[PDB]
């Protein structure tokens, strides 16, 4: 903010004066004065004499003046420039300009304190001078006058009729013009006249200048304005017709235009032009519609006829133009104009796609408060109801928001709108079709008219402020749901996936992660629904195989629970209490339940706590008083504590779900929809408590209000754990509805009885659940499941009298495996009529049948199998192959392709064999799929009978990142070659630790293997603490100064049956400073885990793209990279990953070559390896697109990728590695607009 | 989004909007509840132990049920008992169809072919689903004859009959349809609708809610960059056909700022000049300097005048002055100050929407009165770019405003057109000095304090001083 220094040199030449100014350096400042006319001076200040920047488009590039012949006198102090109209004085010490009229009258001057400087100009002038220019006023502003005597408004073009610029002038005889892209003029009534470049203005700044170029005008206003036009340009003459009257109009076609023109002409009212708004053009359409005449409105503009006919009537035509293009037509297709603009870089910088509206309609709110209004509303809805609208999604019964229209609906508007449909539909159908509605507000009483509540236009984000601050996201929704429950509206839902994004409907869809977690959450809420903004899609398969399979899996859980859930729908008709409730309902006196919203009750007997955090590796879950059983993993927890709950961030398969001891949970086979068939057997899972508990099973027609006059069915089920037996009562049937249920299968957990009695009779024992299910009439059986010992009891439902069953004794099963009959499992395929099938037409099968039709591409069967801990499970597949030769099927686990199974001929279709494969299962639910994947080279063509899954793994694994971290230990992805989603780092402070919860079947000595990195260069130590016992030293050598190298530390530990704690901690004697990845646990020697076969780093591209990986890239010198990694969720529709959250892409709009490569040293040289990957190609066919294996000892091996649009598996087998390393890669040569996606790349040791 | 606790609450009891819920219901896990019968109002709690509820003043949402008595309910029990007693007083919930426990796919942007494809995709994969909900897509919203209640058979051909319902039912799919508590009162062709006549004659509109202009058909757009020569060449190239077929003047709107939902993008200060340059350079090249360029824009920055553009004052109000009918846009009386401010910045080629653009209720709001229209026309005739404009489907022909508006408009128009050779000399002057057809008095009288901020009269060329009557009933 300092002024210029002393003049140290002055060089006159013609009409120019060049001053050198002292700034205390060898690169002195330069001030160039040029006398352009007798009354116009140009000044160019160049800090340190640097070359001037280009002038902005303010300046006329062709401006030209005659020689003035000014007198420049540098002989004294001040230096003096004179013309007949002005006298410019520059004082030497320091340099300050004074501008005067030729007669010596002072106009303006640079004050002592400072004039021109690096960021602007500063003048002083008469305090009473009137200043003009700078700014005008827009159509949304208070409109001031002409005077600018106390102004700090910026210089800008502005909006809505505004005008402005760096031009300040006075009627006292001077003007100042500064070349600038925006900036900040300043005036006040002490006499300041200043202009600052300042910070980037609101409108942006695309022309920056290091010099300060300005112009000083002397004269009367007309002379000042003429000088302004000399500098910035005069105006070209408009056509003479433009002095005439013009009629601008919006809402006009050719007939109306002709009528208007006739109207003027008939009346001798002169007029020269009509201006046509949107009407004239095909705005919204492809092929440059926003430049094309709309021949529906103006038929004669198909040719020059309209122009010529209007010209003959003396009418010229003006057309509205918007500085934008339509990037999606009315059918949601990318337009030609989009492709052209996008490929050439013609979009305004910083301006993304957005939603416009240009077709107005006029509307007015109806009043639902009036009975006659409600009758009318209903009467006009009957036709839509008859033709299929059987649920009413009543939107915007709350508030209008449109321009000046900001109207509120009253508090009873939702209730009354709901009443209109409720009363109407009930009368019209004679109470024969139940009403379903949703609204986005609730007020007491509205519930009488059969309406749910949804949470409105929530944001597509994890939480409020993650991506934008103006709407809450997923994490807030439990608090909204439970607040609604606390107001007596438990029938609640949300837009799963979110509605709003940055950029409106064109903004991004949820990431696959956000989508998957939101679906798991929504499945345990009352009104389970996806929604999105205009032309957004929310189908689960669009978000990749994890989202698809995890969403499917949790939906199967929800539908299996239909009989459980439906009792709560009945309960809401009696007490208003519904399917969800906050913990505080059950625990009014528990302070940790008082505000608790991260978990809630789903019915009376299940506590759910969905994983809602991005990249979440574990959860802290408050369990209130009682005993809780993990639904998916089987272990028990005592209540009244916060538990640490490991989750697998790699698979997304966990939905933390806990059975409340006392639970009686009716459940059934999974249907595609609620009345797809009659369910004649209802399972009842019972977890007995020492106090009696009960659940009243309920059926009715699901459809009418017949239940109101007694047409329903119920049976009270009750249970109690006694000193040495369990008693279960199935009460007498009650009510007039004949239920579909014929038998209950009681699954009584916690005891495998030696006898089951009822009414003086010991029930007939059967060998297993299958034999019991096949028996007519009552019986029992026993077994083992994930929870432990279980007793099965099959009984008739709907008896007129109560049945009391008692399970006594203890005779635990010796079974080592669970059996899953695949005919009971999930059958899918490419189309609804090409799904895998059920059959019985060959003998020798277990259970009720086997699965066939695995001989059309895409046919599959999926089993949901629970595991107590993560690890290796050898899973046996029973199958038949009477084809004459071996056949292949893919086995997928948690959406990853684990192996191609080669299934040998079994000699005949009625002869069965078994294939056992070690599967990497995760703790809790696992998704095991056997599929005919023709695009991976499978043949299909076998029949499958069942799988057998061991209750215990051969060896277990526990991820460090999911362990309980303390003392500064954290998770990270900032080094290479970790397993799972992350590793543990920052074991630096004393007390830093990772504590694992390890499960053992029996007391004894177990082997441990701890995967760790130590890149310090020297041996480091931690302590191992088992079950809080004495610390033992863990000594961890360093393989060198490289944090991408991992090793195993082996040791043993003495464990007890059940849960053990094993902590690795920096105690005060220890050095720490290692990273931990995984703890493996076995009774035998530990070998490579099935989950850890992949030799590549970041082969699945799942790493946060802030962090790098062992992948490298290449493109031709001079070409921009065509490669990146993201989720594909910004696209409409999404182009998702093959698995989990992310995939690599190659894409450019113009011709390109691109590769990525990764080199790894193999563990065993002179051995065979195998590359597998998922690849998808779309859009333009490239010249070359391939996977590549090279550097292995042999010549390059190629596998081509062909343009389809679908994910395919590419395999390069039999890689004979003799060099000790392999380069795997992907390469594309494209003429332009080829998209390749790459995901799930694995390099493994192959037999 | 807060928590569940309401220990220090003064938020009103209302239905609210956008997923909200509320009511005069305040209860505790300490063993009691209070329910007050009320239409809105003001519950109050604090940590000194207050549990209060006030009817108070009329809330934001209105109040249509007022009460002189105070009716309330006290509940005693554990939370489930309190909630059961709440349901006794305010009602239990009717059982919903059993299919509503299933998964539902809601969707906006869907027709029959896509719905069938979605359902097939779920069924093929054994992903359970019971219902699809259809947005605007399902109905003829915007059309006459109760279009906002009627199936859209362009999107859903089989909903001409019960066929769609029955085929979807066969696949285990129930259909939900979106409803808006409003009717279209003017269809796409600007005709009053049957549903308007029926609602209006029976008094079925929400009290206090006047009709208003709304939009429902989205389009996706993106701003072009006029700063780049290649972009300007492209923009002009695609304009040639329109020009050949009669668009000889370029009304360049919205070169200033985008305003759409979250999209609030500014164009830079040279956007008007460069947009203008695209058409100017292009048209001059294409016609070999044979056809003069005419343009208008709604912003100005120095230098833009080189490319043959005028300036108009934007979406001004149909009113005499700012705050006459509404406060959010200026009216007629402010316009001379805007015109003369533009002149002081070297852009004297200025115009305005004579008649005004904006009204209360948007496009469906009132036209100018005959008086406003007549005076505005007289004013406009002594300004440089003389033009009427109005909002969507509004009309500005002078004969629609009665014989005084017609005859007085005609008369002043005859004066303007008689002055063509006077005016045209000033058009030539602007090519030499930038000075145009209008100027404030202070250009001629720089030392007169009475002229220093004077805008109620101005010079029309050098030799005429004009002072239009702009006051109502003046
Ligand atoms: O004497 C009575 C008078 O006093 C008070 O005003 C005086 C100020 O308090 C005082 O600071 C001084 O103001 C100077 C200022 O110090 C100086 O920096 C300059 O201000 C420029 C910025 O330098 C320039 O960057 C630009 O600022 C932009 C900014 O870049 C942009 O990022 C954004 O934030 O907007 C800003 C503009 O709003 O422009 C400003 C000028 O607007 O010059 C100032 C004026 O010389 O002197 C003031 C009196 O002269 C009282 O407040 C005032 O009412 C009384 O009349
Ligand atoms: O690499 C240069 C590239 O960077 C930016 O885009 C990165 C983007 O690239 C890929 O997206 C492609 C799709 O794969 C193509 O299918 C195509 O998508 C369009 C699709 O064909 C239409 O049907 C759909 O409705 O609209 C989309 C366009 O929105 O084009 C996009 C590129 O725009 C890749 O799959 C993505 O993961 C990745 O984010 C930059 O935006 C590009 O302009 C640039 O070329
Ligand atoms: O952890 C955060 C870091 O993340 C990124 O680091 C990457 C690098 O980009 C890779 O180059 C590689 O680094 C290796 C390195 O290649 C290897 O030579 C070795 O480096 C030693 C070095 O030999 C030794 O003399 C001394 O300088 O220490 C180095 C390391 O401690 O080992 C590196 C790995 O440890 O992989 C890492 C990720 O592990 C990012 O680029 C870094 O800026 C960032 O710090
Ligand atoms: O104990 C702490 C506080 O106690 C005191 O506040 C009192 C007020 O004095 C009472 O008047 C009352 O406030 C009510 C008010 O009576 C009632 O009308 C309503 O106010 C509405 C208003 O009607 C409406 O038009 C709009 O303006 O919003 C208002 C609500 O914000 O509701 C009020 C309660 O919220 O009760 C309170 C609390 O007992 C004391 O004055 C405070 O300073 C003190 O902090
Ligand atoms: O492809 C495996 C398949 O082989 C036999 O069936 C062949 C063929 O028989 C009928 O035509 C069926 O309708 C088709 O679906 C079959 O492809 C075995 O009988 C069958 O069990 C096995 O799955
Ligand atoms: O009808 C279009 C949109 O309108 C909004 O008011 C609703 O809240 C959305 O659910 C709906 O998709
Ligand atoms: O195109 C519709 C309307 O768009 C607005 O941005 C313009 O300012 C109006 O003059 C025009 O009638
Ligand atoms: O000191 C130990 C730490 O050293 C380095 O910062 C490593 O990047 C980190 O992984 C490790 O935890
Ligand atoms: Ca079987
Ligand atoms: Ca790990
Ligand atoms: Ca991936
Ligand atoms: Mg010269
Ligand atoms: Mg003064
Ligand atoms: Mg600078
Ligand atoms: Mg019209
Ligand atoms: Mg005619
Ligand atoms: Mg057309
Ligand atoms: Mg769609
Ligand atoms: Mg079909
Ligand atoms: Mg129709
Ligand atoms: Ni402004
Ligand atoms: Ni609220």
């Amino acid at each position: 903010m300092a002024g210029l220094g002393n003049v140290t040199g002055a060089v006159a030449s013609g009409d120019s004066l060049t001053l050198t100014l002292d700034n205390g350096t060898s690169a002195s400042d330069i001030l160039e004065l040029d006398v352009l006319s007798e009354e116009l001076l140009r000044v160019d200040y160049r800090p340190s004499g640097a070359a001037p920047s280009p002038s902005t488009p303010m300046i006329d590039p062709d401006a030209s003046w005659d020689a003035v012949g000014a007198t420049i006198d540098t002989s004294g102090d001040p230096i003096v420039v004179t013309t007949p109209r002005m006298r410019i004085e520059i004082a030497r010490t320091p340099a300050r300009m004074t501008i005067k009229k030729a007669d010596g009258t002072t106009l303006l001057w640079e004050p002592a304190s400072g004039g021109v400087f690096e960021d602007g100009v500063r003048f002083q002038r008469g305090s009473t001078d009137n200043i003009y220019g700078i700014r005008s006023f827009n159509a949304q502003e208070d409109v001031g006058g002409l005077l600018r005597n106390s102004s700090d408004h910026p210089a800008h073009a502005g909006q809505q009729g505004d005008a402005g610029g760096p031009f300040m002038w006075s009627t006292a005889g001077y003007g100042v013009l500064v070349d600038s892209d925006g900036g900040y003029p300043y005036t006040d009534t002490t006499g300041k006249l200043e202009f600052y470049y300042g910070g980037t203005p609101t409108e942006g700044r695309r022309y920056t200048k290091t010099n300060v170029e300005y112009y000083i005008m002397v004269g009367e206003p007309k002379e000042i304005m003429a000088s302004y036009a000399q500098v910035t340009g005069t105006a070209p003459m408009l056509p003479k017709w433009s002095l005439g009257f013009m009629n601008f109009e919006w809402g006009i076609d050719q007939d109306e235009l002709e009528a208007h023109v006739d109207g003027y002409r008939a009346r001798n009212i002169p007029i020269d032009a009509f201006a046509l708004d949107y009407d004239w053009m095909d705005y919204g359409e492809d092929n440059y519609g926003e430049f094309r005449w709309n021949t529906d409105n103006f038929p004669d503009a198909a040719t020059t006829q309209l122009k010529e006919d209007m010209e003959a009537e003396g009418i010229r035509l003006i057309g509205i133009r918007k500085p934008r293009i339509i990037t999606r037509d009315f059918a949601n297709q990318r337009t030609q104009q989009y492709y052209d603009a996008d490929s050439n870089g013609y979009f305004y910088p910083g301006h993304n796609e957005y939603t416009d509206y240009f077709i107005p309609v006029t509307v007015r709110s109806f009043d639902p408060y009036q009975q006659a209004s409600r009758d009318w509303w209903w009467q006009h809805s009957i036709d839509a109801f008859d033709k299929g609208i059987v649920g009413w999604w009543n939107d915007e019964t709350d508030k209008v928001d449109s321009g000046s229209a900001q109207y509120w609906f009253g508090n009873f508007s939702t209730g009354f709108t709901s009443q209109a449909m409720y009363d109407g539909q009930r009368d019209y159908t004679n109470d024969g079709v139940r009403v379903w509605q949703t609204a986005r507000s609730y007020y007491p009483g509205a519930q009488r008219y059969a309406t749910t509540l949804w949470s409105g236009d929530i944001g597509t984000q994890f939480y409020k402020g993650e991506l934008f601050n103006w709407a809450p996201g997923m994490q807030e929704q439990p608090r909204i749901m439970l607040s609604s429950a606390n107001l007596g509206q438990p029938k609640w839902g949300m837009d799963t996936g979110g509605f709003n994004s940055l950029g409106g409907a064109s903004g991004p869809n949820p990431s696959p992660e956000l989508y998957t977690r939101w679906m798991q959450f929504g499945a345990f809420t009352p009104v389970f629904r996806v929604h999105g903004n205009y032309n957004q899609q929310r189908q689960p398969w669009l978000y990749g195989a994890t989202a698809e399979e995890a969403s499917k899996a949790v939906m199967h859980t929800r539908y299996s629970l239909l009989p459980y859930m439906y009792a709560y729908e009945r309960e809401a008709s009696e007490t208003g209490l519904g399917l969800i409730k906050p913990l505080l309902f059950d625990y009014p006196n528990d302070p940790q339940a008082a505000d608790y919203t991260e978990a809630w009750m789903f019915g009376d007997w299940l506590l759910v706590s969905p994983v809602l955090g991005e990249a979440q590796h574990s959860k802290q879950i408050y369990l209130p008083a009682g005993t809780w059983i993990d639904y998916h993993r089987g272990q028990t927890y005592s209540g009244g504590q916060t538990i640490h709950y490991p989750v697998n961030a790699d698979t997304w398969t966990d939905v933390p779900l806990f059975v409340k001891q006392g639970a009686i949970i009716p459940n059934q086979q999974v249907l595609d929809y609620v009345d797809q068939q009659s369910v004649t057997t209802v399972n009842v899972d019972i977890f007995p408590s020492a106090s009696e508990t009960s659940f009243t099973y309920y059926e009715d027609d699901g459809s009418s209000y017949d239940y109101e006059s007694g047409s329903s069915f119920e049976q009270r089920l009750a249970a109690q754990d006694l000193s040495s037996s369990v008693r279960v009562e199935v009460g007498a049937g009650s009510g007039s509805y004949t239920p579909d249920v014929q038998h209950y299968v009681l699954k009584i957990h916690g005891r495998a009885g030696s006898a089951v009695t009822a009414g003086g009779s010991a029930l007939t024992g059967y060998g297993d659940l299958q034999a019991l299910q096949a028996a007519s009439g009552s019986g029992w059986a026993s077994g083992r499941d994930i929870y432990g010992d279980v007793t099965y009891v099959k009984l008739p439902a709907a008896s007129g009298s109560a049945t009391v069953v008692e399970v006594s004794g203890s005779a635990p099963s010796a079974a080592t495996h669970a059996i899953y009959e695949v005919e009971d499992a999930s059958r899918s395929g490419a189309t609804p009529t090409t799904r895998a099938g059920i059959n019985t037409n060959h003998s020798g099968y277990s259970g009720s049948g086997f699965v066939d039709k695995l001989d059309v591409p895409g046919a599959a069967v999926t089993v949901y199998a629970n595991a107590p801990v993560s690890g290796d499970y050898p899973v046996e597949l029973r199958y038949a192959n009477g084809s004459g030769s071996a056949k292949t099927l893919s086995v997928y686990v948690n959406a990853a392709r684990v192996q191609q199974l080669s299934l040998a001929d079994t000699g005949a279709w009625s002869q069965w064999g078994t294939q056992t494969t070690t599967l990497p299962l995760t703790a809790g639910q696992n998704i095991i799929t056997y599929k005919y994947d023709s695009d991976a080279g499978d043949t299909g063509g076998v029949n499958l009978d069942y799988i057998r899954v061991p209750f215990a793994p051969t060896q277990a694994e526990y991820a460090a990142e999911s362990a309980k971290l303390w003392g500064g230990a954290g998770t990270s992805q900032d080094h290479w070659f970790y397993k799972g989603a992350a590793f543990v780092d920052n074991l630096t402070g004393v007390g830093a630790e990772a504590s694992f919860d390890v499960y053992a079947p029996s007391a004894g000595t177990y082997n441990l293997s701890l995967r760790y990195a130590n890149g310090t260069g020297s041996t480091k130590t931690l302590s191992a603490i088992v079950n809080g016992g004495a610390a033992s030293t863990v000594t961890l050598t360093s393989p060198g100064m490289n944090w991408n190298l991992w090793n195993e530390h082996t040791m043993t530990a003495t464990l007890t049956a059940g849960r053990n704690t094993i902590s690795f901690r920096r105690n005060s004697g220890n050095s720490g400073n290692v990273n931990l990845d995984r703890l493996a646990v076995s009774a035998s020697a530990i070998t490579t885990l099935a989950s850890e076969r992949n030799l590549l780093d970041n082969g699945d591209f799942e790493r946060d793209t802030t962090y790098n990986s062992n992948w490298t890239q290449w493109q031709p010198s001079g070409q921009p990279s065509a490669f990146g990694i993201d989720s594909g969720n910004a696209l409409h529709p999404p182009e998702g990953p093959a698995r989990r959250n992310q995939r690599a892409y190659f894409h450019s709009d113009n011709a390109y070559q691109q590769s990525i490569h990764q080199v790894v040293d193999v563990p065993v040289n002179n051995a065979t390896y195998r590359l597998e990957a998922k690849v998808r190609m779309k859009n333009t066919t490239p010249t070359t697109a391939r996977a590549e294996v090279q550097g292995h000892g042999g010549s390059p091996i190629y596998a081509n990728i062909s343009n389809d649009g679908v994910w395919k598996t590419i395999v390069i087998d039999n890689i004979n590695v003799t060099s000790g390393s392999v380069d795997v890669g992907f390469y594309v040569d494209s003429p332009g607009y080829t998209t390749l996606h790459i995901d799930e790349v694995t390099l493994t040791r192959a037999p």
